[PDB]
């Protein structure tokens, strides 16, 4: 298993060296989105919490199509004031009740090191 802690200050660095399949191995979810809300990365582990299949859900929009439950101020809202702002790091609970189990999760979002996108980490509380 790949050894990153949630929450951690330097996280975009250590993600950075990571392929899709040394994304699978972290525990705890990850989801990387580009600026308009695109998945590009979708590991293992937010797989097992939400029911997708990650390698169908990249290509598709995490906001409009995946996810609508986070079309909120309180979600989508903070995303895209983070893009337009070119700086996001925010971390708060929310619950995923979209087709599924309503789960409780801490959900961290954060720049990534790369060029325009955005990652989205999760996990149960």
């Amino acid at each position: 298993m790949e050894h990153v802690a949630f929450g951690s200050e330097d996280i975009e660095n250590t993600l950075a060296k990571m392929d899709d399949g040394q994304l699978d191995g972290l525990a705890f979810g990850a989801i990387q989105l580009d600026g308009d809300g695109n998945i590009l990365q979708y590991n293992a582990a937010e797989g097992d919490i939400t029911g997708r299949d990650p390698k169908q859900v990249i290509g598709k929009n995490f906001f409009k199509d995946v996810a609508p439950c986070t079309d909120s101020p309180e979600f989508y809202g903070k995303f895209k004031e983070g893009v337009a702002s070119g700086n996001l790091n925010t971390m708060f609970e929310y619950t995923f009740d979209y087709q599924m189990t309503p789960t409780k999760v801490k959900v961290h979002m954060k720049k990534a090191l790369s060029g325009d996108s955005y990652w989205v980490f999760v996990k149960r509380v």
